[PDB]
């Protein structure tokens, strides 16, 4: 087989790129290692920047989101007794965020693709990239037990952190920057009414807690836990009890608990690779960078990369300007680092770090007090939170 | 002898408190360990917040400053090639800073005090504090070889970091927060025209550099150096060469070098003591806290404490409300921590730290890029720089 752009991975990155391209006439083929069900079983993200909301509209996949997603005009930070609300709409100059599960975005994109009849190969084993620097690179894989070959002009590596894409670029061409946090998040999905109409990020002496939702009858909650904890050690009871212990007494007494639908521990990490490309291979999403979940930038950075790629690929294809693809990394990395800086800040002010002397404790508390008390400070939170402009 | 308020130390803190009090009718006595010349030989600070500028006016000691001080409406940060100017006046909502040597402030205050005939004892040895919790505390010292006793109601410990005041409070009553930086500043005073009409703070791969002035024909420059360096290792030549190496090529080629008047290495440190008082002893200035020189807060925090003390002492004395002095620490510590947070930030973004992996390098560079590029960010720099409001 042969296509124009070969897409490795059917997560949000891959599908969104696949949909935008297909809609513009550029044929693509998506190769996915797993089964659709397995993909749709991932809970992950729930917060979308406005820029991605419009990208979805542009991908023609927004009916359901426009109906079921929730627009939020403010978020709440709770520290040392108090609860401060950041009015995102006025502080950002009219911008907001939309709460809509990542699983849903995926579901919607998967519906759109199946209906378009565009090619998608799930359960594509042993994917290998070949001739990344020739005029005709190719992808090989196994379906059942046959080794097939796919010829294409370009390859978009949207296969995530553990994908094959990043490993296919010679180590000596890539420079890596990485930070691992000494903690992880233990998340919990439940079919219960959320505790607040807006999200609550809480800094507490026992660690960070987060109160989120997926809908009016579905809540997503998280608590900071040591990397040494195994999820089977945390029964529902323990989770609710621990959560309640970290929240404002008034919030805690309004909490409607219940049995979990999903529960898991996601470790925190920062990771950026430079550059994000090699010959005819371009990296997008988690295949190129990882951010701690604290500032909700992961899914959102995926979207921005994909937006930049789709638009450089249009010009190269319809306008015959293939030289523009050389600046892909330059464009993406600017946004990536800004997002990384914000995610790192959010993470350092809300989480309780192990082995912290008194001075840094006081500085963390004061960072909160200053930023949440100054008009200029609240603005740095708001404009970053809703998402900095696409360039 | 007997007075009302006994002041330990004749640095800026002590003199300013002494002048404000004396002007209000409250008699004070200042005890200084050294000679006037020795005090006036210290170069230290050169940047004053507006709030202190007015305090000086209120102390009736502003003629010379109003004439020789310089009002600055902007400062410049130089990093990775570029030079960005922060317009302080518009970003802070009309506020500015005044450049005027600390040695001058001292000189002016020392003139004012000698003329008022108010008591001042230089070369006061072996100062000891007694009865800090009684209704009548007292100070003892030696002048020549006689052990004198001074009776007072209150004692203001304005004797700096190595003073006797802080050591006179039982260790178990004070909680300390401290951070020591793995570097120091090697400053240099010269009788040469400054390189810019505004200050230039520079982040460079060899370390931080700072371009300041005292007047139109007198410059003060600094370069970051390891704590292991001794000032006699740095000849003038080496300083100028090293400075020029860390500045923007266009700035460096405009530099008018010359022989030094003064040269010294000041180590960086953060330090806060809680609370700042004990019985009838109240700590002010460096006797209570230390900040890295990066954000120019030292002399400025001294002034704010002294302002709070003078005003609580008025009420207690003339208005008979001695209970108000119990809240002295609460009032001062709020400002102190905010100032400490800003000085720490300034220090972490402009200095090159030893043993920093690639990720933190990129975050330091991006912290600069974001703050110096966002309107909300420049504002957090400006409002903090000019000085947050006195409460
Ligand atoms: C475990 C985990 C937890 C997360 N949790 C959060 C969270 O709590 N909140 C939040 O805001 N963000 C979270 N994120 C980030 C967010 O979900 C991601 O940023 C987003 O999924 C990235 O989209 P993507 O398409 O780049 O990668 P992915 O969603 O990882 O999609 C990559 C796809 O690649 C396919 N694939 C992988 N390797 C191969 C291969 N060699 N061959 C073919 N196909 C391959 C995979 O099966 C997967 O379908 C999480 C990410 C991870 C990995
Ligand atoms: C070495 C040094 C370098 C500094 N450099 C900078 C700089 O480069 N830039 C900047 O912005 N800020 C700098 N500062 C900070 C700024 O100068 C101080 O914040 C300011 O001097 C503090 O005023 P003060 O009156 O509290 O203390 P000081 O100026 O230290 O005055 C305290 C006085 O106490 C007297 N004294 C001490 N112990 C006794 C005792 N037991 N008995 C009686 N009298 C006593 C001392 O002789 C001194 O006169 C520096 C401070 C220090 C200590
Ligand atoms: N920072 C955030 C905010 C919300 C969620 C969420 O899952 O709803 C998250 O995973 C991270
Ligand atoms: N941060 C600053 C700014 C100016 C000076 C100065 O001495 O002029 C300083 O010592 C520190």
């Amino acid at each position: 087989m042969k296509t124009q752009v070969a897409i490795i991975g059917a997560g949000p990155s891959g599908l969104l790129l696949g949909q935008l391209l297909h809609k513009a006439g550029i044929d693509n083929v998506i190769l996915e290692r797993q089964t659709p069900d397995y993909v749709l079983g991932r809970i992950r993200a729930g917060v979308l920047e406005q820029g991605m909301v419009d990208l979805l509209r542009e991908a023609g996949v927004d009916r359901r989101m426009a109906r079921d997603g929730l627009v939020h005009e403010g978020v709440e930070i709770a520290f040392a007794g108090q609860r401060r609300r950041i009015d995102l709409k006025r502080l950002s100059g009219g911008k907001t965020v939309t709460v809509y599960g990542q699983t849903e975005v995926t579901r919607d994109l998967m519906e759109a693709r199946e209906a378009s009849g565009a090619t998608t190969v799930y359960q594509a084993a042993e994917v290998r990239l070949h001739d990344l620097q020739g005029e005709r690179p190719y992808v090989t894989f196994e379906r059942d037990g046959e080794r097939l070959r796919l010829d294409c002009d370009y390859i978009a590596g949207c296969d995530g952190f553990h994908g094959i894409s990043r490993q296919s670029i010679p180590a000596e061409r890539l420079k890596v920057f990485e930070r691992v946090y000494p903690f992880g998040w233990l998340g919990l999905l439940a079919d219960t009414p959320p505790v607040s109409h807006e999200l609550i990020y809480a800094n507490h002496p026992r660690g960070f807690a987060l109160c989120s939702q997926r809908s009016a009858t579905r809540s997503r909650y998280y608590v900071q836990v040591p990397l040494t904890e195994k999820v089977e050690d945390w029964s529902d009871e323990r989770f609710w009890t621990e959560l309640k212990a970290r929240l404002p007494a008034e919030v805690a007494e309004k909490l409607v608990t219940g049995p979990s639908l999903e529960k898991s521990i996601a470790p925190l990490r920062s990771f950026v690779v430079e550059p994000m490309q090699h010959g005819r291979l371009f990296l997008a999403g988690d295949a190129a960078h990882i951010v701690p979940p604290t500032g909700a930038k992961g899914l959102n950075l995926a979207a921005s990369d994909v937006s930049t790629l789709y638009r450089l690929l249009l010009k190269a294809y319809r306008e015959g300007r293939g030289e523009l693809l050389e600046r892909y990394s330059a464009i993406c990395l600017r946004r990536i680092w800004k997002a990384e800086r914000f995610s790192w800040w959010m993470t350092s002010v809300l989480h309780r770090f192990p082995d912290t002397d008194a001075f840094s404790q006081r500085i963390q508390q004061t960072e909160l007090e200053y930023y949440l008390g100054s008009e200029a400070g609240l603005a740095t939170i708001a404009e970053n939170y809703v998402g900095l402009p696409y360039e």
